[PDB]
């Protein structure tokens, strides 16, 4: 199982929308619970990881609608509506199915 994220680095202006990908070499869809065990985390410098989305598209309580997770099977997407200064961080995807390769390599988000 290979988890791959892209792009590695995103540099945009405030207010812009961005999308990032997380691919898996194997399907993360479980025919039992019928859900994709893929989550997205926000990692700021030295801070504790922050859960943004789980079950591929379920937004964690406290997270604004600006963060949206989508996709199924092998291709997943994290969308951030209008990037703001507080969004500056590295975003990682984590799969909880086979569990051979847990986290993706991450996408760094910055402004300007």
């Amino acid at each position: 199982l290979v988890m791959s994220q892209s792009p590695s680095s995103l540099a945009v202006s405030a207010g812009e929308k961005v999308t990032m990908s997380c691919k898996s070499s194997q399907s993360l869809f479980n025919s039992r619970t019928r859900k994709n065990y893929l989550a997205w985390y926000q990692q700021k410098p030295g801070q504790s990881p922050k859960l943004l989305i789980y079950w591929a598209s379920t937004r964690e309580s406290g997270v604004p609608d600006r963060f949206t997770g989508s996709g199924s099977g092998t291709d997943f997407t994290l969308t951030i509506s209008s990037v703001q200064a507080e969004d500056l961080a590295v975003y990682y995807c984590k799969q909880s199915y086979y569990h051979m390769y847990t986290f993706g390599s991450g996408t760094k988000l910055e402004i300007k």
